[PDB]
Protein backbone atom coordinates (compact mmCIF):
# COMPACT_ATOMS: atom_id res chain seq x y z
CA UNK A 1 0.00 0.00 0.00
CA UNK A 2 1.65 2.93 -1.62
CA UNK A 3 -1.02 5.26 -0.20
CA UNK A 4 0.31 5.00 3.41
CA UNK A 5 2.64 7.29 5.45
CA UNK A 6 4.20 8.12 8.38
CA UNK A 7 2.65 10.38 11.33
CA UNK A 8 5.19 13.12 12.04
CA UNK A 9 4.55 14.34 8.64
CA UNK A 10 0.86 15.52 9.32
CA UNK A 11 0.59 19.36 11.58
CA UNK A 12 -2.61 20.07 12.07
CA UNK A 13 -3.45 23.33 12.67
CA UNK A 14 -7.10 24.77 12.08
CA UNK A 15 -10.10 22.36 12.99
CA UNK A 16 -12.84 22.67 10.44
CA UNK A 17 -15.40 19.46 10.99
CA UNK A 18 -16.82 17.02 14.40
CA UNK A 19 -19.48 14.36 14.65
CA UNK A 20 -20.29 11.26 15.98
CA UNK A 21 -17.41 9.87 13.35
CA UNK A 22 -14.77 11.83 13.89
CA UNK A 23 -13.35 15.34 13.22
CA UNK A 24 -11.56 17.19 10.31
CA UNK A 25 -8.51 19.70 9.49
CA UNK A 26 -6.70 21.80 7.72
CA UNK A 27 -2.86 20.82 7.97
CA UNK A 28 0.23 20.26 6.55
CA UNK A 29 2.16 17.54 4.70
CA UNK A 30 6.19 17.21 4.93
CA UNK A 31 6.20 21.22 6.02
CA UNK A 32 5.61 22.60 3.25
CA UNK A 33 2.27 21.28 1.42
CA UNK A 34 -1.50 22.25 2.89
CA UNK A 35 -3.98 19.43 3.34
CA UNK A 36 -6.86 18.68 4.58
CA UNK A 37 -7.32 15.82 7.15
CA UNK A 38 -10.22 13.76 8.63
CA UNK A 39 -9.91 11.61 11.52
CA UNK A 40 -11.39 8.58 13.89
CA UNK A 41 -12.90 9.02 17.00
CA UNK A 42 -12.28 4.73 18.26
CA UNK A 43 -15.77 4.54 20.40
CA UNK A 44 -18.56 4.70 17.57
CA UNK A 45 -17.21 4.36 13.93
CA UNK A 46 -15.22 0.53 13.99
CA UNK A 47 -11.99 0.22 12.67
CA UNK A 48 -13.10 -1.65 9.12
CA UNK A 49 -16.05 0.74 8.91
CA UNK A 50 -14.47 4.17 8.63
CA UNK A 51 -11.82 2.58 6.03
CA UNK A 52 -15.29 1.88 3.63
CA UNK A 53 -14.75 5.25 2.11
CA UNK A 54 -11.04 5.42 1.80
CA UNK A 55 -10.77 2.39 -0.51
CA UNK A 56 -13.29 3.69 -2.76
CA UNK A 57 -11.37 7.08 -2.91
CA UNK A 58 -8.22 4.92 -3.84
CA UNK A 59 -10.05 3.45 -6.80
CA UNK A 60 -11.48 6.97 -7.92
CA UNK A 61 -9.32 10.06 -9.51
CA UNK A 62 -10.35 12.98 -11.69
CA UNK A 63 -10.23 16.44 -11.80
CA UNK A 64 -13.77 17.31 -9.76
CA UNK A 65 -13.53 14.91 -7.32
CA UNK A 66 -11.75 15.47 -3.66
CA UNK A 67 -8.31 13.88 -4.58
CA UNK A 68 -6.98 11.29 -1.43
CA UNK A 69 -3.02 11.97 -1.04
CA UNK A 70 -2.24 9.71 1.64
CA UNK A 71 -3.56 7.44 4.81
CA UNK A 72 -2.46 6.74 8.38
CA UNK A 73 -4.41 3.24 8.24
CA UNK A 74 -3.50 2.12 12.10
CA UNK A 75 -5.84 3.60 14.62
CA UNK A 76 -6.14 6.08 15.26
CA UNK A 77 -7.09 6.53 11.71
CA UNK A 78 -5.77 9.93 9.39
CA UNK A 79 -7.18 10.38 5.82
CA UNK A 80 -5.18 13.17 3.65
CA UNK A 81 -6.58 14.71 0.70
CA UNK A 82 -6.10 18.29 -1.22
CA UNK A 83 -7.45 21.14 0.92
CA UNK A 84 -10.89 22.94 -0.62
CA UNK A 85 -10.15 26.69 1.01
CA UNK A 86 -13.68 28.15 0.33
CA UNK A 87 -15.49 24.85 1.99
CA UNK A 88 -19.01 23.45 1.80
CA UNK A 89 -20.74 24.47 -1.28
CA UNK A 90 -24.09 24.99 0.89
CA UNK A 91 -22.30 27.36 3.01
CA UNK A 92 -20.78 29.32 0.31
CA UNK A 93 -24.20 29.98 -1.45
CA UNK A 94 -26.00 30.86 2.58
CA UNK A 95 -23.04 33.19 3.19
CA UNK A 96 -21.94 36.61 2.83
CA UNK A 97 -20.12 35.42 -0.58
CA UNK A 98 -23.19 33.49 -2.55
CA UNK A 99 -25.15 36.44 -2.61
CA UNK A 100 -23.58 37.94 -5.26
CA UNK A 101 -23.60 34.81 -7.48
CA UNK A 102 -25.44 35.13 -10.93
CA UNK A 103 -26.62 32.19 -13.05
CA UNK A 104 -23.43 31.75 -15.18
CA UNK A 105 -21.20 31.30 -12.26
CA UNK A 106 -23.88 28.80 -10.74
CA UNK A 107 -24.47 27.00 -14.00
CA UNK A 108 -21.20 26.38 -14.50
CA UNK A 109 -20.58 25.04 -10.62
CA UNK A 110 -23.63 22.52 -11.56
CA UNK A 111 -21.37 21.36 -14.89
CA UNK A 112 -18.33 20.93 -13.02
CA UNK A 113 -20.62 18.49 -10.62
CA UNK A 114 -22.31 16.98 -13.49
CA UNK A 115 -18.62 16.33 -15.08
CA UNK A 116 -17.68 14.93 -11.69
CA UNK A 117 -20.50 12.56 -11.41
CA UNK A 118 -20.07 11.57 -15.41
CA UNK A 119 -17.04 10.19 -14.14
CA UNK A 120 -18.69 8.72 -11.52
CA UNK A 121 -21.31 7.22 -14.02
CA UNK A 122 -18.70 5.78 -16.39
CA UNK A 123 -16.70 3.89 -13.61
CA UNK A 124 -20.16 2.12 -12.44
CA UNK A 125 -20.27 3.77 -8.79
CA UNK A 126 -23.30 5.46 -7.15
CA UNK A 127 -22.78 8.36 -4.77
CA UNK A 128 -25.82 8.12 -2.59
CA UNK A 129 -25.78 11.28 -1.06
CA UNK A 130 -25.49 13.84 -3.82
CA UNK A 131 -26.41 17.02 -2.38
CA UNK A 132 -24.69 20.52 -2.27
CA UNK A 133 -23.53 20.03 1.60
CA UNK A 134 -20.97 17.19 0.70
CA UNK A 135 -19.62 19.72 -2.67
CA UNK A 136 -16.44 21.19 -1.70
CA UNK A 137 -15.19 24.59 -3.09
CA UNK A 138 -12.05 25.65 -4.26
CA UNK A 139 -10.46 28.47 -5.29
CA UNK A 140 -11.83 30.32 -8.50
CA UNK A 141 -15.05 28.32 -7.66
CA UNK A 142 -13.41 24.67 -8.52
CA UNK A 143 -16.54 22.77 -7.32
CA UNK A 144 -15.61 19.04 -6.67
CA UNK A 145 -17.79 15.87 -5.04
CA UNK A 146 -16.79 14.69 -0.98
CA UNK A 147 -18.71 12.26 0.41
CA UNK A 148 -18.04 8.83 0.04
CA UNK A 149 -19.59 6.56 2.03
CA UNK A 150 -32.41 12.40 3.84
CA UNK A 151 -35.22 12.10 1.69
CA UNK A 152 -36.16 15.46 0.32
CA UNK A 153 -32.70 14.85 -2.22
CA UNK A 154 -33.43 11.33 -2.39
CA UNK A 155 -35.34 9.46 -5.54
CA UNK A 156 -38.60 7.58 -4.10
CA UNK A 157 -37.57 4.15 -5.45
CA UNK A 158 -34.73 4.75 -3.65
CA UNK A 159 -35.92 5.87 -0.93
CA UNK A 160 -38.56 3.71 -0.64
CA UNK A 161 -37.53 0.32 -2.14
CA UNK A 162 -33.76 0.64 -1.42
CA UNK A 163 -32.61 0.94 -5.51
CA UNK A 164 -29.66 3.08 -5.19
CA UNK A 165 -28.34 3.49 -8.62
CA UNK A 166 -26.50 6.60 -10.93
CA UNK A 167 -30.20 7.41 -11.90
CA UNK A 168 -31.09 7.98 -8.33
CA UNK A 169 -27.61 10.33 -8.07
CA UNK A 170 -29.68 12.23 -11.28
CA UNK A 171 -32.64 12.68 -9.47
CA UNK A 172 -30.67 14.42 -6.45
CA UNK A 173 -28.62 16.46 -8.84
CA UNK A 174 -32.10 17.77 -10.03
CA UNK A 175 -32.67 18.82 -6.27
CA UNK A 176 -28.66 20.49 -6.26
CA UNK A 177 -29.79 22.27 -8.90
CA UNK A 178 -32.35 24.25 -6.67
CA UNK A 179 -30.43 24.47 -4.04
CA UNK A 180 -27.34 26.57 -6.72
CA UNK A 181 -30.50 28.54 -7.95
CA UNK A 182 -32.19 29.47 -4.43
CA UNK A 183 -28.68 30.73 -2.82
CA UNK A 184 -28.76 27.21 -0.67
CA UNK A 185 -32.45 27.37 1.07
CA UNK A 186 -34.13 23.78 1.94
CA UNK A 187 -35.93 22.40 -0.67
CA UNK A 188 -39.27 21.66 -0.61
CA UNK A 189 -40.15 24.70 1.69
CA UNK A 190 -42.30 24.65 4.01
CA UNK A 191 -43.01 20.93 4.10
CA UNK A 192 -41.53 18.16 6.46
CA UNK A 193 -40.60 15.20 5.27
CA UNK A 194 -43.51 12.83 5.26
CA UNK A 195 -45.29 15.11 3.43
CA UNK A 196 -42.58 14.97 0.78
CA UNK A 197 -43.02 11.35 0.05
CA UNK A 198 -46.26 11.91 -0.11
CA UNK A 199 -46.58 14.53 -2.79
CA UNK A 200 -43.62 13.44 -4.93
CA UNK A 201 -44.99 10.45 -5.43
CA UNK A 202 -48.49 11.56 -6.36
CA UNK A 203 -46.49 13.85 -9.23
CA UNK A 204 -45.92 17.07 -7.26
CA UNK A 205 -42.62 18.60 -8.13
CA UNK A 206 -40.91 21.69 -7.31
CA UNK A 207 -41.90 24.74 -9.34
CA UNK A 208 -39.55 26.75 -11.26
CA UNK A 209 -37.43 28.86 -8.93
CA UNK A 210 -37.83 32.91 -9.37
CA UNK A 211 -35.53 34.58 -11.96
CA UNK A 212 -34.65 30.42 -12.89
CA UNK A 213 -35.04 29.90 -16.56
CA UNK A 214 -37.67 28.09 -17.49
CA UNK A 215 -35.00 25.48 -20.01
CA UNK A 216 -33.18 25.30 -16.73
CA UNK A 217 -36.07 24.32 -14.52
CA UNK A 218 -37.40 21.55 -17.58
CA UNK A 219 -34.05 19.82 -17.11
CA UNK A 220 -34.59 19.81 -13.05
CA UNK A 221 -37.91 18.22 -14.28
CA UNK A 222 -36.20 16.04 -16.98
CA UNK A 223 -33.77 14.77 -13.28
CA UNK A 224 -37.16 13.86 -11.71
CA UNK A 225 -39.12 11.97 -13.50
CA UNK A 226 -40.89 8.88 -11.79
CA UNK A 227 -38.95 6.10 -14.24
CA UNK A 228 -35.47 5.93 -13.47
CA UNK A 229 -34.54 5.67 -17.02
CA UNK A 230 -35.89 8.35 -18.71
CA UNK A 231 -33.98 10.44 -16.47
CA UNK A 232 -31.23 11.96 -18.53
CA UNK A 233 -27.27 10.72 -18.04
CA UNK A 234 -24.41 13.24 -16.41
CA UNK A 235 -23.30 12.67 -19.89
CA UNK A 236 -25.98 14.37 -21.51
CA UNK A 237 -26.32 17.26 -18.30
CA UNK A 238 -22.31 17.96 -18.25
CA UNK A 239 -22.83 18.66 -22.02
CA UNK A 240 -26.25 20.66 -21.54
CA UNK A 241 -24.90 22.54 -18.70
CA UNK A 242 -21.35 23.24 -20.42
CA UNK A 243 -23.36 24.60 -23.33
CA UNK A 244 -25.97 26.33 -21.93
CA UNK A 245 -25.79 29.90 -22.73
CA UNK A 246 -25.07 29.25 -26.73
CA UNK A 247 -27.45 26.20 -27.33
CA UNK A 248 -30.12 26.93 -25.05
CA UNK A 249 -30.26 30.40 -23.34
CA UNK A 250 -28.47 32.70 -25.24
CA UNK A 251 -30.94 35.37 -24.45
CA UNK A 252 -29.83 35.32 -20.69
CA UNK A 253 -30.28 38.47 -19.33
CA UNK A 254 -28.96 39.48 -15.79
CA UNK A 255 -31.48 40.20 -13.10
CA UNK A 256 -31.57 40.81 -9.22
CA UNK A 257 -30.84 37.28 -7.60
CA UNK A 258 -29.88 35.36 -10.80
C1 LIG B 1 -14.64 17.85 6.57
C2 LIG B 1 -13.92 18.51 5.39
C3 LIG B 1 -13.15 17.97 4.39
C4 LIG B 1 -12.85 16.56 4.09
C5 LIG B 1 -13.63 15.84 3.20
C6 LIG B 1 -13.30 14.54 2.87
C7 LIG B 1 -12.20 13.95 3.44
CL1 LIG B 1 -11.79 12.31 3.04
C8 LIG B 1 -11.41 14.64 4.33
C9 LIG B 1 -11.74 15.94 4.66
C10 LIG B 1 -12.64 19.07 3.62
C11 LIG B 1 -11.69 19.26 2.58
N1 LIG B 1 -11.12 18.26 1.92
N2 LIG B 1 -11.34 20.52 2.25
C12 LIG B 1 -11.91 21.53 2.91
N3 LIG B 1 -12.83 21.49 3.88
C13 LIG B 1 -13.17 20.23 4.20
N4 LIG B 1 -14.11 19.86 5.16
C14 LIG B 1 -15.40 20.57 5.25
C15 LIG B 1 -15.50 21.28 6.59
O1 LIG B 1 -16.86 21.19 7.06
C16 LIG B 1 -17.15 22.13 8.10
C17 LIG B 1 -15.67 16.77 6.14
C18 LIG B 1 -16.46 17.22 4.99
N5 LIG B 1 -17.05 17.62 4.10
C19 LIG B 1 -16.63 16.39 7.28
O2 LIG B 1 -16.94 17.20 8.15
N6 LIG B 1 -17.09 15.13 7.26
C20 LIG B 1 -17.46 14.36 8.46
C21 LIG B 1 -17.88 12.95 8.09
C22 LIG B 1 -18.54 15.09 9.24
Amino acid sequence: DAWEIPRESLRLEVKLGQGCFGECWMGTWNGTTRVAIKTLKPGTMSPEAFLQEAQVMKKLRHEKLVQLYAVVSEEPIYIVTEYMSKGSLLDFLKGEMGKYLRLPQLVDMAAQIASGMAYVERMNYVHRDLRAANILVGENLVCKVADFGPIKWTAPEAALYGRFTIKSDVWSFGILLTELTTKGRVPYPGMVNREVLDQVERGYRMPCPPECPESLHDLMCQCWRKDPEERPTFEYLQAFLEDYFTSTEPQYQPGENL
